[PDB]
């Protein structure tokens, strides 16, 4: 079986992708100036939103 | 261990509340009208009422 053939070298470059974006502000401040704010603490609810994309396995 | 992260800054501001609340009249008149008053004197029992709160240790 006479031919004759052309070659092409596929190169498959699989990278480990990991992606952990966020929608929160990047500074998160806690200014304590009443005396509740001391007595009772202070709470920020959903400061950071964490959404993740990631190839592998991840903890 | 390939990561992909995120950071926030957490600042905390401790400020220093001293806060005196006083539950009476700012004006405290004494009328000196009669005799009794110039000889005995004039006395008023809990003119003012002063509540403390405060972060640090007070005098």
């Amino acid at each position: 079986n006479l031919i004759s053939e052309q070659n092409v070298t596929v190169t498959m470059d699989l990278q480990p992708v990991l992606q952990l974006g966020m929608q929160g502000s990047e500074t998160v401040s806690f200014v304590f100036s009443q005396i509740s704010e001391y007595i009772g603490g202070l709470t920020q609810y959903g400061a950071v939103d964490l959404s993740v994309s990631s190839t592998v396995d991840w903890c």
